[PDB]
């Protein structure tokens, strides 16, 4: 049935909702950094993505790991697609006052991410010590750009994002195919919202970031406008996504000593999930009574994605998250066997 799945969801819920001093420490540090950053010539317009977002948790199993985004608005941005990759871009400028705030990171016409991250980090690294023990790490880098450690238990990833309030880039034109589930008029409202760019390479390239659209969908996710508001209309969409996320996290934990699962992340799980939401648009296909079957649909579909090596980005249709140049055949084959073993054994990572 669903009894074991429900107990896992309850355990995860109680440790999320449990009273904790962690959010208070995170806010104190974040507000510290933002007052310092706003005084610099380059970052005077920096601010938190969401107010009330001192507590975004990418890892559903680790309530002490926090994800925060700092945004900077770039008016009249010029995007140049990098190397037909559809999702990666150079950032240039229209330069109305050619001494725009980010002029100091220009290299020719192209905005240097690594230079901008350099000053961002250095400014945070000096402000860190001038209350609590805050330590940072220069490891990996990219996005998350800056990782802080509050006390011993609590970690905070800080990602710097550029914000543009112009129309989404053309690679997204045929994406976000929610018309038969959330409706065409909601797709239009969503695509009027700004988009974000975060640093990453496949050089000085940036990629589109849609976490804010994901959050909007998840908070208003039914075909019915009253889905999950009360009574006879309680669905299991959010629970299926939580269980998918926890499955991958537990598997990456179990096999961290091997390297094969290193490239997989919640992006792959979230993307496959929203594809199943498109496949199954009716709220009656997500009945709370059917949690077991619905989670199994999600698992089946994800496994189908691994075997065919095809997982189309939910926002950029021509971008295959599972292309062999991104994740090789042997790694997808390894995750396939591990998930099939979980499924055929009433999921032992949920013990
Ligand atoms: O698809 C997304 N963003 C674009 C993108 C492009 C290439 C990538 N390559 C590797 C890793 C992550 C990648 C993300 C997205 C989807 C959801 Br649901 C929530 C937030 C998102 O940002
Ligand atoms: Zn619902």
């Amino acid at each position: 049935g669903a009894s074991k799945l429900r107990a896992v969801l309850e355990k995860l819920k109680l440790s999320r909702d449990d009273i904790s001093t962690a959010a208070g420490m995170v806010k104190g540090v974040v507000d510290h950094l933002l007052l310092r950053l706003k005084c610099d010539s380059a970052f005077r317009g920096v601010g938190l993505l969401n107010t009330g977002s001192y507590y975004e948790h990418v890892k559903i199993s680790a309530p002490n790991e926090f994800d925060v985004m700092f945004k900077l608005e770039v008016p009249r941005i010029q995007l140049e697609e990098y190397s037909n990759t559809r999702a990666y871009y150079f950032v240039k400028f229209k330069r109305n006052p050619k001494e725009n705030p980010l002029s100091q990171f220009l290299e020719g016409e192209i905005l240097s991410a690594s230079k901008m991250l350099s000053k961002f980090r250095k400014i945070i690294k000096e402000e860190i010590n001038d209350d609590t023990d805050v330590i940072m790490k220069r490891k990996r880098g990219g996005s998350p750009a800056v990782t802080l450690l509050i006390s011993e238990k609590i970690s905070v990833d800080i990602t710097l994002a550029l914000e543009s309030k112009s129309s989404w880039p053309a690679s997204t034109q045929e994406g976000l195919r929610i018309q038969n589930w959330l409706s065409a008029k909601v797709r239009k409202q969503l695509r009027l919202k700004p988009f974000y760019l975060v640093p990453k390479h496949a050089e000085e390239t940036w990629r589109l970031s849609f976490s804010h659209i994901e959050k909007e969908i998840l908070n208003n996710h039914g075909k019915s406008k009253t889905c999950c508001e009360n009574k006879e209309e309680k669905c299991c969409r959010k629970d299926c996504l939580k269980l998918m996320k926890y499955l991958l996290e537990q598997l990456k934990e179990r096999f961290k000593d091997k390297k094969h699962l290193d490239k997989f992340s919640s992006y792959h799980v979230k993307t496959a999930f929203f594809h199943v939401c498109t496949q199954n648009p009716q709220d009656s296909q997500w009945d709370r009574k059917d949690l077991g079957l619905c989670f199994d649909n999600c698992v089946t579909y994800f496994l189908q994605c691994l075997r065919t090596e095809k997982l189309e980005n939910y926002f950029i249709p021509e971008f295959n998250l599972f292309s062999s140049n991104l994740i090789d055949k042997r790694s997808k084959e390894f995750l396939t066997k591990q998930i099939e073993y979980e499924r055929n054994n009433e999921f032992p990572v949920f013990d």
